[PDB]
């Protein structure tokens, strides 16, 4: 689509870089709402395209008519903060309602500069933050991961291409979904828009998850056909490492009787090992509540390495035979030594809600809380706040 000319405040953000011989050093970084928060409009208002589809056809008949067609319309703090967005010092702020209207943000981390993303490198290298999940019940999603997302937002790959990372363009992931713009662009061939993806943190009060989803394409991939499935080039299920799933479900939880009490304030490290050859080699996670390291548990199943962290062998023996047909570990750490960009969401499921996550072995919901129905009468206002992001040498950030 193309921009407005309406002023776009981005929320402000202070982040860090640390190692262990200075310390973490305070960065300005700006959020930016995905380019369809923002609002992508044809000149009689209706819309340019729906989340699993093409975009509009007589908007969109080919690339430059899109472009020319479909408006996307700046957002000032208000839009921000109708959308459900705010930023204070070093916390991030995502509600899945305002004013009882649907808001669900994904945002996306950008440099000071606000014209391209801030891409992270984290392979051998570590990141923390602090998350404030009480207000998630069953059925409710706070993410914050990683996608290989073009830095630019795709503009450089069309003359069409207008909005950039500066209006939240270019969003991709995993599942390889069709969504109505690609790059910045008319997705006129109605591709599945994939790449890399390493969800760091997967989670509401009651459950947490964690899962590299490699893809055998650097890079924004738009799929065609059955490279778009299950057995297509990206990993849809990915590598996942839940607590509940290896048996150890007093691990995480809302209250007294879990390590790591959910209903508070506690810090999430990950540390992203390589080997010699400076490949990925294994994901580990370690937790700090009440000014206590608490460590993850060992694999409580049998099958599986008894070891804490992620690693081909651990998903292998549980099962994750895309990951490991797709490259596994290193095939992840390659897309995250390449770059990648941060983003940070809140959202439910209507379809399956959210049942991967919290529900029969990943955790202590019944069938029916997680709808979003009876979720708003569990919490009528679930919102997450992602705060204190520090990257940095293994052992600096927290
Ligand atoms: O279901 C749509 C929903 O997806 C969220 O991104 C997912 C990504 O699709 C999936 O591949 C990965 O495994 O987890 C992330 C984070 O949950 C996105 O965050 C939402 O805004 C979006 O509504
Ligand atoms: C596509 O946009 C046109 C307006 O140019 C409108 O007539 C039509 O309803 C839109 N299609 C859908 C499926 O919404
Ligand atoms: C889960 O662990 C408990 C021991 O803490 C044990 O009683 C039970 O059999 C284990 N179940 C599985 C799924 O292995």
């Amino acid at each position: 689509q193309t921009p407005d000319k309406a002023k776009e405040q981005h929320p402000k953000l202070e982040t860090y870089r640390c190692t262990k011989a200075s310390g973490c050093k305070k960065q300005t970084n700006y959020i930016v709402a995905d380019a369809g928060i923002h609002g992508i409009r044809q000149k009689n208002g209706a819309g340019c395209g729906d989340w699993g589809q093409k975009p509009n056809a007589t908007a969109c008949p080919d690339e430059a008519s899109c472009a020319k067609n479909c408006i996307l319309s700046g957002m000032d703090s208000n839009a921000y903060k109708n959308a459900g967005i705010t930023t204070s010092g070093n916390k991030l702020r995502l509600q899945q309602l305002i004013n009882n209207q649907l808001v669900s943000p994904r945002v996306y981390l950008l440099e000071e500069n606000k014209k391209k993303y801030e891409m992270l490198h984290l392979t051998g290298t570590e990141f923390s933050f602090d998350v404030e999940m009480e207000k998630l019940p069953c059925g409710m999603n706070g993410a914050l991961y990683l996608s290989e997302m073009p830095q630019d937002g795709g503009k450089s790959t069309s003359r069409n291409s207008k909005a950039g990372a500066y209006y939240g363009a270019g969003y991709c992931d995993a599942q390889c979904y069709v969504t109505p713009f690609i790059n910045g662009v008319g997705n006129i061939k109605g591709q599945g828009v994939c790449c890399n993806e390493l969800d760091i943190w997967e989670a509401n009060s009651r459950a947490t998850h964690i899962a590299p989803h490699p893809c055998s394409k650097p890079g924004l991939y738009g799929c065609t056909g059955d490279e778009c499935g299950s057995s297509g080039i990206c990993d849809k299920a990915g590598c996942g490492w839940n607590h509940n799933r290896i048996n150890v479900t007093d691990f995480y939880g809302r209250g007294k009787q879990y390590k790591v009490d959910s209903t508070r304030k506690f810090t999430v490290t990950s540390q992203f090992v390589a080997n010699k050859q400076g490949d990925l080699i294994e994901l580990h996670r370690h937790y700090i509540q009440d000014n206590k390291v608490i460590e993850s548990a060992v694999v409580n199943i049998s099958g599986p390495p008894k070891i804490n962290f992620i690693n081909d062998k651990y998903c292998a023996a549980t099962g994750a035979n895309e990951y490991m047909r797709l490259g596994g570990t290193k095939q992840m750490g390659d897309a995250m030594s390449r770059g990648m960009v941060l983003a940070m969401s809140v959202w439910w499921s209507e379809g399956d809600f959210m049942a991967w996550l919290d529900q029969g072995v990943a955790g202590p919901c019944d069938a029916t809380e997680g709808d979003p129905k009876n979720i708003v009468k569990v919490q009528p206002n679930p919102e997450v706040t992602f705060s204190n992001i520090r990257i940095g040498e293994i052992g600096s950030t927290s």
